[PDB]
């Protein structure tokens, strides 16, 4: 079994759908057509989804990049070829990406620890393209308006007085979203051979809904079949 | 209501245990006179604890420095004193500290993203010495043999093959162990002004018990006790 | 006029094919449709191609990151959307990509200086999926094969014997091939809002074909039209 | 003959006493029992002190990280097993911590280079717990009052305008006072398993005294005193 | 023939003058006594010049410090002994040094990538004493007045908003001029132990002459013809 | 009066001659025609020589950068216009460079702190050129062989064995000694408007006299005189 999410390597799909909650998992997998409980571990929640004729882990990966990367590298290390990050984000542009809004990034600001600790900090997070085409075609086909753009995947959620936050000038380069976690599930995933994508929901904005999130899941859930019916 | 925490700042207790799985949570709340369940909501379960007359806190706060962060800043900046970290750790001098054996930890090694952007990286990662102090005088009263040292926290459970790890460079400098949040949660400590401390246990080593877990509980119930009478 | 390219912001057209010798900008404009000179200063020479019933510019930006950032701020600020760069390339696969083959690259290793003085080093230099999009189909309808991968882009073409190069770091990571300009343009794209791709032919390999260049340009001028009816 | 301090290993007690100035040694030898001088060559004036029926080196070790370290190499790898600092510091904290005052150190901000070319920059500048405890106590049992916290240990006492100094950033960040060796003290004596600690009186804030030098002085050897009886 | 310059070991003389724009080049031959014209290759233009019974080669490196590298390594590994550059910065000091105003440069602020690559960033960027002197001795010869400082070589020539420029601060450290290159080839020709200087003609400011064009490129041919003696 | 050297800006002249160890003030002050005794504070010994007609203060500044920048600061700040440090120094170069011989030194590696605490990592450490000048030319008057280079200034004396020191690295790179000073006093040299230069006499290798000693001295001397008539 594998040491944290106390799976099998004969669970692991080819597709599998991340996220932060293990909650979360428990509200995805009742809107699939069936699914299987597989194990609870800490923060790291696994359940076998079935949807639109296919199937697919949905696991839970805990909050940052630390912890996420435990999740992911087992994941990656043990036979997972697609893996898609579904979560919340903070909204870098706030007079165009508003609370609610979806936006399907491509990739993402290395403001973590353990990516540098796998590769030197010029190496690019970027996503799968044809990941990030298949989510961007699922909204389209669900009539589902999405933004596109970078995130700022950051280590810091509560900031302190000391040290400015790299978020302003992220925004002026604009950066589209916040969040902690897309980063490492990017660079993990080039170095492990494993494409990667990521589909976030606006809850905030650092600076001065459940239809979304329904709609949210719903493209998710709609790319994951899509994809795993290339490995089946 | 704390926005992660899921508790309100008049539940906050002086002294505050915590720990990285709920699970252990617990295992450790059943282990005191009584108890009070008050939230779980993510990798975050808080119950009160109640043992030798004292009342405390005793919280998870997940696998990695970026999530623990979240839990250490809602509990710092709602009224939190003294926390004490007990969890596990891999030995960084095999021939001398053994699966089992206990460490408490007076500083730490910032291999984290979110200590760095609080404060510059020249800044030490080091715990209160009353903390330290009672956590070994505890053990000393329950005849329980332990062992001081500096813990590694890095942000990097597994290791890739392209950038070297640098734990064989830190056991030469006799760091004694590694693990993975006590780096941040000294300095958040440190800048929050909370009093900060780690007891851990040895389970593995990155190169070449139940009795010894219940005495390493003992002990960290045993001095959140002692320090939580001071703020009574 | 611009400073240093020599035009007006009037002869700049929304999509702009870059190379980085000026003699290649003479054998690409003798094969569209027609074409007019513009300018030609330093190593910066400027032509408007006619391809396909679209115009184009096709401007070279000379060896390395500085120079051409020269090139690519003077568009980007004066109305370019879309810039394309077409060039050569070393394999950093040499099993699999060999002497002549084609990369169509999404994003890049930011080993230049001029990007990490105008943005913080955790950016990603990643270029527009649209881009890259248009060149993989350009490429698909010519029956074209090709790869998709990062690029190194490296300030140092010449290594010396004291630092080692990370060009095998890089490799092992599983980037595909390395230049001297990609990332600089994709950083100046995303921070000025210019769509950037790139597409490079291999000419060598840093470890141990006129029928393939010319099935590169064709792809190149391909895209360039097709992204170009849009703007027009 | 040790190569900057002119004394042999044989004349190295377990336990020194050092400070930054040749003078003060000759001040403190007079006040023990009895004394015998060893050496003076360059800044570094060593003397063999006699108290409390006890025997320790008094040695100093110049201005500055870099040359001090000189000083703690040639002790730690000859036989030195406790090295206390006694010196002079400024105040962080104005308002707290005024001309006089004194403050015993148990961790310290590496604002050094030679701490940086031993162990990397994560390593924590950390003193010994049983060290800092035997200061605390000689205080007490003197009954004078003092204050404990880290010191800034840094290289630059002139500042220039160019570069702005941290000190107002480690002043928020809680460090109590400055001065220019502990930090360097610390690392050189967890790589070397030397035990160390520092008592610092302050003459000066960087914003905007006999009887408590000799107070302090009386501390510093009292405690020499106790942990020499340990290793007599 | 060398890969990029397009020329032959035999062909490269001890002493070379080189320049950013090939343009210059031509502008420069035809004021010597005469000139072979050998190669033009890129934005590398090479011309061997007859001036008072010495013969060098003028050589063009282009925009930038990347590009200009492969022009400087080719000649400093095969054969070449003195490298003089001539040509254009800005005044760090605009209330001293003005438009049309020389400066002849001893050493360079190292704002590049490939120099790093090279060495680490501490080694200094120094130019040859000898050559220095010698192109001090032909303006003082020529009665013609000059500056001497140190150069800022920076890789951004268009700065953005979000990151500072260092211009500011390196003028408050009294640095004299601002240009792309003086800085790499420096270091390439210690490393290469070769000798390099630089003469430079003020055309601009940061912050808030044909004759004097003539002026330098005189001192810079007759501090070439000066050189190319000792080694003929 | 100077905080550490003790001494009034109406005694401090055009022209100092700075040394490591008091003890050689005292060593060169008796072979001047006179002189005048004036401070000695820590390791700051400040003497007035008069020589050859001249008068030039020479100074102590201890042993490492730090300590010594608090003497340079107090010059540069205070009315010095030219420093010139003669000092010790290990070859890096040791099958040229042999025990004995004298190198004066045109710029040097920045392995301190206190100079990046004053400017960026990359601003040169480079001399005055008149002052190397100099020095270059009262040898050869003296008939006096010297080679000419550059100096790994180094904070680490004694390295461990955890982190490799750059000391062959610099070899490489054709330095030609280290010594633990020049690199600071040049930085605040350039920085305050003071011009500096350094002769070394080598005492040692970290690889694999008398008669020097005094030549150096009189090489040192001879040039603080010639200097010193140019502020007369
Ligand atoms: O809300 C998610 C954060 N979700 C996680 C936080 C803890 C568990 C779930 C996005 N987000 C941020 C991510 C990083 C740093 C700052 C922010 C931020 C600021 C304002 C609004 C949203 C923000
Ligand atoms: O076992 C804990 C790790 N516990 C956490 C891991 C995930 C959830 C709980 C200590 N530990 C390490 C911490 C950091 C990096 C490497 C190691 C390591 C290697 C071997 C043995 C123990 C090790
Ligand atoms: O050939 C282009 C380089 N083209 C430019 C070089 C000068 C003008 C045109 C790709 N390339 C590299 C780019 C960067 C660093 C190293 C290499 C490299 C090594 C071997 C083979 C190809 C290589
Ligand atoms: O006074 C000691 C400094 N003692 C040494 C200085 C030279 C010899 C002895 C503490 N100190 C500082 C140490 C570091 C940097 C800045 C300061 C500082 C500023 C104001 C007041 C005190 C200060
Ligand atoms: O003009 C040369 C630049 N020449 C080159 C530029 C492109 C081709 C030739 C000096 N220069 C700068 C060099 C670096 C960065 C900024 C500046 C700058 C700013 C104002 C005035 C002059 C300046
Ligand atoms: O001897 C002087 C050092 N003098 C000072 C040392 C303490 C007081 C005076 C040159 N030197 C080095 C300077 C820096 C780092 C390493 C070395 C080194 C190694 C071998 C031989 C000579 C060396
Ligand atoms: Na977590
Ligand atoms: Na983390
Ligand atoms: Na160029
Ligand atoms: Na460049
Ligand atoms: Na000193
Ligand atoms: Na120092």
């Amino acid at each position: 079994l594998l040491r944290h999410l106390k799976i099998s390597k004969e669970q692991i799909t080819p597709v599998v759908l991340v996220v932060g909650d293990p909650g979360r998992v428990d509200k995805i997998k009742v809107v699939c057509d069936s699914y299987v409980d597989l194990a609870y571990n800490r923060e790291y929640k696994s359940v076998e989804c079935h949807y639109k004729g296919q199937k697919f882990l949905c696991v839970s990966h805990g909050v940052g990049s630390a912890g996420c990367a435990v999740c992911f590298e087992e994941l990656c290390q043990n036979g997972a070829k697609v893996i898609i990050r579904a979560g919340s984000c903070g909204s870098l542009q706030p007079d165009l990406i508003k609370r609610g809004d979806i936006c399907i990034c491509n990739a993402a600001v290395r403001e973590d620890r353990v990516s540098h600790l796998l590769i030197h900090g010029d190496f690019p997070a970027v996503g799968d393209f044809d990941v990030y085409d298949t989510l961007n075609k699922c909204a389209q086909e669900l009539n589902v308006p999405v933004f596109n753009g970078i995130s700022v995947s950051s280590d810091m959620y509560y900031p302190n007085k000391i040290i400015p936050s790299r978020l302003e000038d992220y925004s002026k380069a604009n950066a589209a979203v916040v969040e902690m976690e897309l980063a490492t599930l990017m660079v993990i995933g080039t170095l492990r051979k494993v494409k990667t994508g990521g589909i976030l929901i606006v809850d905030g904005c650092p600076f001065k809904v459940p239809h979304q999130l329904e709609n949210m899941i719903k493209i998710a859930l709609g790319a994951c079949a899509k994809l795993a019916t290339k490995y089946a």
